[PDB]
């Protein structure tokens, strides 16, 4: 009788945490192996072929997939064939938040004492794995920021679209595929990301429309030529890296963005605003804010600071839109 | 208009994951610092004193507490005084699951490929931090298994209580404080845990009632004398470590437990059963099962295997109770 009461009380106390904890660990483990990229609710993963492609022993891969099937994350369709559960993309999205705070930002969790005593020594010793930062933020973005930026670029029907920090040019290839007769300039300093975006642009069929330029966003303050005539300039979570050290460079990048825009054009920036108080956003906002401010020393600006800076760059009007990503804001700065 | 739809859709997609991700990272970070032990909803943490006790710079501790206050996990009562939010213990409990899968079992997430190719080399290279295993399971236990075992021992009104794997003797001190005129034998091989339990037993006032014995549970198969006359013998998640290597030793420990019990006595074992299919437990059950079976090679037994083994040890009747901890079962084996 007492065991039944403790059972109902404990289920209410645990809530959704055991499911989320299990999903995040299985998905991070599978992503590091390269397995999660082959999991999709509309098609099967064939173990014989995937084990060869990923260079894993097939028995070990089958035991991983059988544990993930027992968890309810995949369905065994036939022998050696597994399909993701129908709500897989939502589970992967939620796992993104746990991976970001517990995996991508792990050096900060484990070595906080070092950061509090000698920040400069700690900042160069305990560094984040950039592949984990990239995958976890892509998972968070899938349902919480990427579709708002995507629908905003597309519905403006642009002739030219520029992406500052384009990465693998996924947003640029999707906007070009939906807007008939549009060109795009993908800007990213990484040679590894640019070479991957170059091959992805060719297979999509837009090698003449999409120009990949291996350059830093800070180089746009000196050379804004590639921005000229753009209808939409996109910048997703790339400006706070410059603040507060490269403040004047960042201000020049924004001023160049405004002058370069074609009539009716806009600069669409998505960024994180610091320490919100509202109940829905406050907890994740505080984690994003503390990791940026305390551990990375990157300046996050409020909506008011952002609007003032964007008006100081010549922009006539600035609109702020709340994103589902807690503490995330989309600023549309009209020329 | 499109931003409003993406906003509602994204909030529904993210659900409770941003809050849980943020709470787990703040609580793991604060626990490693030694701060979380001073956070309680009924009293304040005084920063001037806590920074000195933990040997942390006070400004850094204040900035951590101000971020945790912004998150809603603490309330600033006065200057330099912070109190945990009223539902702090529930949030800490839920964080326990995330800490267990993402922190305590991190070597398995990051090095799964090594385990799949050379298990023996991987098992000795990528080892779990035992302090993280202990704290995360204590947090999960607080609302999901500890109270059921506690209420079961107490309501049986025992004269003598034995705890195999007593740790810091917290359960034994709580049962002794509620059952008037009861003695307890705390058994734990760790010298660091035994020395901490020895001082905690003295401050509680039960130094004559509670005997701390620094011994292994496997030594009970050869020397069962300390078990004789016990009304309740408790064993929380300690038997699967022996399986499947020390099978015969484990069987002798259980057979000795049965003979040693005083009339009407019982052995209360809590353990994890493998790969459950029911919707509520399947996901966390699969994570517990895969970490134990694949990475640790520790045998988890089903309810049927456990009942058969307990009857093979002489026990007349065995009852299985579902615990709120998913895949957790409490077996009461009556003499
Ligand atoms: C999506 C962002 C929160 C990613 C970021 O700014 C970071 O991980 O540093
Ligand atoms: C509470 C248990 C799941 C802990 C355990 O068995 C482990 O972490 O290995
Ligand atoms: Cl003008
Ligand atoms: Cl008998
Ligand atoms: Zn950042
Ligand atoms: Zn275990």
């Amino acid at each position: 009788d007492i065991a039944a009461q403790h059972l109902a009380d404990g289920i209410a106390a645990s809530g959704p945490a055991p499911d989320l904890a299990a999903a995040a660990a299985f998905l991070e483990m599978g992503d590091r192996l390269g397995v999660v990229a082959h999991l999709d609710p509309d098609r099967t993963l064939e173990t014989a072929e995937v084990a060869a492609a990923l260079d894993l022993p097939e028995p070990a891969l089958v035991r991983y997939l059988d544990a993930v099937e027992s968890a309810g994350l995949v369905i065994r369709e036939g022998e050696g064939r597994y399909r993701a559960c129908p709500d897989f993309d939502t589970i992967r999205h939620q796992a993104g938040y746990i991976s970001w705070t517990m995996n991508a930002n792990r050096p900060f969790i484990e070595n906080a004492r070092d950061f509090f005593t000698d920040w400069d020594k700690a900042a160069r010793t305990h560094v984040r794995d950039y592949r984990e930062v990239a995958v976890s933020s892509q998972w968070m973005g899938s349902h919480a920021f990427y579709p708002t930026a995507l629908a905003t670029i597309i519905d403006a029907a642009p002739r030219k679209v520029v992406d500052l920090g384009a990465g693998t040019c996924r947003l640029l290839i999707e906007v070009l595929g939906a807007v008939p007769g549009s060109t795009g300039v993908g800007l990213d300093f990484a040679a590894d990301a640019c070479r991957a975006a170059e091959q992805a642009v060719a297979q999509a069929g837009m090698t003449d429309r999409l120009t990949v330029v291996e350059r830093t966003i800070q180089s746009v303050a000196t050379d804004p030529g590639v921005l000229e005539g753009a209808d939409v300039i996109h910048a997703g979570f790339v400006f706070h890296d410059m603040l507060p050290e490269e403040e004047d460079v960042c201000d020049q990048v924004l001023a160049n963005c405004r002058e370069s825009l074609a009539p009716g054009g806009f600069l669409a920036i998505t960024d994180a605003v610091p320490y919100l108080r509202n109940d829905r956003e406050r907890r994740f906002s505080a984690a994003v804010s503390y990791y940026h401010g305390e551990f990375m020393r990157r300046r996050l600006q409020s909506e008011e600071e952002w609007v003032e800076r964007l008006r100081g760059a010549g922009f006539s009007d600035v609109r702020a839109l709340t994103l589902a990503f807690p503490t995330g804001r989309l600023f549309l700065a009209h020329r």
